[PDB]
């Protein structure tokens, strides 16, 4: 699927494309790096 920022994920599957799931951030980040 695809999250937008804030978007709550279990590890990242729930994330957007360059986003990842964060606990320190809550939610899914800028993966900008990767």
């Amino acid at each position: 699927e695809c999250g937008k920022f804030m978007w709550k994920c279990k590890n990242s599957n729930d994330c957007c494309k360059d986003l990842v799931c964060s606990s320190r951030w809550k939610w899914c980040v800028l993966a900008s790096p990767f």
